[PDB]
């Protein structure tokens, strides 16, 4: 066999929502494999922490933190990838959101599309304000780039 390098450039399906714009619906499945309807957070803050995988022994304090200062502004924070429920419950109103059968990654443009890692979500964040539009948007353009923490939460400051 050959391998499937992975490139530098993160390509995914789509683009990120407009910043200003109504937040697209989604409908991931949670912990208990009901549903996590976009509904269940209106009039709230969210942010979307979205991950290839959150299937980790490893929760760097840069993750940790930064959730934990984004719930502390008042925000629903959902660290949403393509892992299955049950292999959520391992990583780190914080909680797991899988997208394993619901089209989250390509409504949201975050589904990679080749290399190796194809079909998992990019590294991104997308904050959606408690009016329901997307306040801020990051799809980390490099593999090992690491994502603008501080220009986040003064978007998730501004719309709590
Ligand atoms: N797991
Ligand atoms: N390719
Ligand atoms: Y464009
Ligand atoms: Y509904
Ligand atoms: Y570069």
């Amino acid at each position: 066999a050959q391998i499937t390098l992975r490139g530098n450039a993160i390509n995914t399906v789509g683009e990120l929502p407009a910043v200003g714009s109504p937040a697209p619906a989604f409908t991931l499945t949670g912990g208990d494999l009901g549903v996590i309807s976009s509904d269940q957070f209106r009039g709230k803050s969210v942010l979307l922490n979205i991950f290839p995988s959150v299937d980790t022994p490893v929760c760097a304090t840069s993750v940790r933190t930064f959730d934990e200062r984004a719930a502390a502004s008042g925000a629903t924070v959902l660290c949403v990838s393509k892992d299955l429920p049950f292999a959520q419950k391992r990583f780190c109103n914080v909680m797991p959101a899988s997208a394993f059968r619901d089209s989250f990654g390509e409504d949201y443009g975050v589904t990679i599309a080749d290399g190796p890692m194809a079909g998992l979500l990019a590294r991104a964040i997308v904050v959606i304000g408690a009016d329901g539009n997307v306040a801020y948007t990051e799809l980390v353009p490099e593999i090992a780039q690491e994502p603008n923490y501080e220009a986040a939460l003064a978007a998730l400051g501004a719309t709590s």
